[PDB]
């Protein structure tokens, strides 16, 4: 099973010349965590020039159509690919970026989704998907506080 899990800004917004443009925010990382640890992760190249090092606790699974330049990393040319290095898990987690995970959509049973209340300028965006697929069951809505700069909204949704 494949889920996509991404911080969303207003209007989408996920990056901005390859970083992500809001303040860290620790109870999102603490989430993204939580919910990634133990799992394997693909992301696309550009995102792992992004995070500059492996995620512990992880199987770190990179797509780039370039022969890898890590050996710390599992690096795979194709999708299909992606799909086959993780093995028989309960759980595959795609962390982005936007267009890994316009790739991975259609294939993806679960959404774990922030929404952070910030209107910033972007590069990248999610990809657009239709409302009527997903099925929202768990919300859980914070205010900022002296740790996180801004308001914020853990959701998981489920296809129907
Ligand atoms: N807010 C969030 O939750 C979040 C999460 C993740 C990333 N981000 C942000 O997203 C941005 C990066 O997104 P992005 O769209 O530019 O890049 P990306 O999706 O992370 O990386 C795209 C790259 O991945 C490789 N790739 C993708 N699909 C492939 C396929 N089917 N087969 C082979 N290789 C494939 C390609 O590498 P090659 O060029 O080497 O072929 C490619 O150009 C950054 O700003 C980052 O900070 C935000
Ligand atoms: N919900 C969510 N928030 C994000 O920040 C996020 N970021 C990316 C890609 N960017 C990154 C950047 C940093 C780390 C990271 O440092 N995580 C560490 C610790 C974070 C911390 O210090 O609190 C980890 O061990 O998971 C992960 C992904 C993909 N999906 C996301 N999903």
């Amino acid at each position: 099973m494949i889920s996509l899990i991404a911080a969303l800004a207003v209007d989408r917004v996920i990056g901005m010349e390859n970083a992500m443009p809001w303040p860290p925010l620790p109870a999102d990382l603490a989430w993204f965590k939580r919910n990634t640890l133990n799992k394997p992760v693909i992301m696309g190249r550009h995102t792992w020039e992004s995070i500059g090092r492996p995620l512990p606790g992880r199987k770190n699974i990179i797509l780039s159509s370039q022969p890898g330049t890590d050996d710390r990393v599992t690096w795979v040319k194709s999708v299909d690919e992606a799909i086959a290095a993780c093995g028989d898990v309960p759980e595959i987690m795609v962390i982005g970026g936007g267009r890994v995970y316009e790739q991975f959509l259609p294939k993806a049973q679960k959404l774990y989704l922030t929404h952070i209340d910030a209107e910033v300028e972007g590069d990248t965006h999610f990809p657009d998907y239709e409302p009527d697929d997903w099925e929202s069951v768990f919300s859980e809505f914070h205010d900022a506080d002296a740790q996180n700069a801004h308001s914020y909204c853990f959701e998981i949704l489920e296809r129907r």
